[PDB]
């Protein structure tokens, strides 16, 4: 999806402009465009803040939000796309936990749902919400065992 | 001032580099290297690891690090001035800090502001000096946008 370009495009900006403003080379920025958010430096956040008018904090949040929307979310993307559901706060919380584990070099095995998808549900939205809350809880408990 | 950002952060949260290394598997010598870096070199990965161990959101971690950095920054000459007269203007100091770091991220040097007129209200006058300097950097930035 290319994270840097998505942010720039959201604000009607280009890597062309960013390169002229900052002196950062065209190929460096093409590289930057391929990087996952975990590789972004505060320096790049500051450059984007400068050109976009957003605080550094708000730049990071918009990039997180863009990344979150293309992320596998450890298997939940499939479930959310399939059933056409949206739980913004919970999805973001799950995303942040997943990225914490990644930053600690700890693998997060995908949540899987083959029994869930091969069973009847009274309310699918309620049931997926519950599954997402349950996944958040397991990841919090997994984190707690490390602290 | 070349304050050790990582240690200052961890110390404020009763944490050590040793604990951070335990959590993340990042070797203690790598964290010693990390401790020597200015904030502009910090990755989101590091911010996330600090968020994980501290219980603070990534946003709150970033802001704490920025505040630590800002409070030891030369502020293009204003630190000496602010220290001399024992004055504090947190929002204005931070806005000046933010602009300076924007320019540094754009490989643009900010030379220090230079400073015997009469002052009845030194608080007020240094505050305007600071506000004036902010405007200068904003105009300099606007010319580039």
């Amino acid at each position: 999806i290319k994270l840097l370009d998505e942010f720039l495009k959201k604000h009607d900006l280009t890597r062309y402009q960013l390169s002229k403003l900052t002196g950062i080379s065209q190929n460096t920025l093409k590289d930057q465009n391929e990087k996952p958010l975990n590789k972004y430096t505060v320096s790049i956040l500051r450059s984007l803040s400068m050109i976009s008018g957003l605080s550094v904090s708000d730049v990071l949040f918009e990039l997180e939000d863009i990344e979150k929307n293309s992320d596998d979310l450890a298997g939940f993307k499939h479930l959310l796309d399939k059933y056409k559901l949206s739980f913004p706060a919970q999805e973001f919380e799950l995303y942040c936990l997943i990225k914490e584990f990644e930053s600690a070099n700890i693998e997060v095995l995908p949540f899987t749902f083959n029994r869930f998808e091969n069973e009847e549900h009274v309310n699918i939205k309620k049931d997926v919400c519950k599954a997402l809350e349950n996944a958040i809880t397991v990841l919090k408990e997994k984190k707690n065992e490390l602290l």
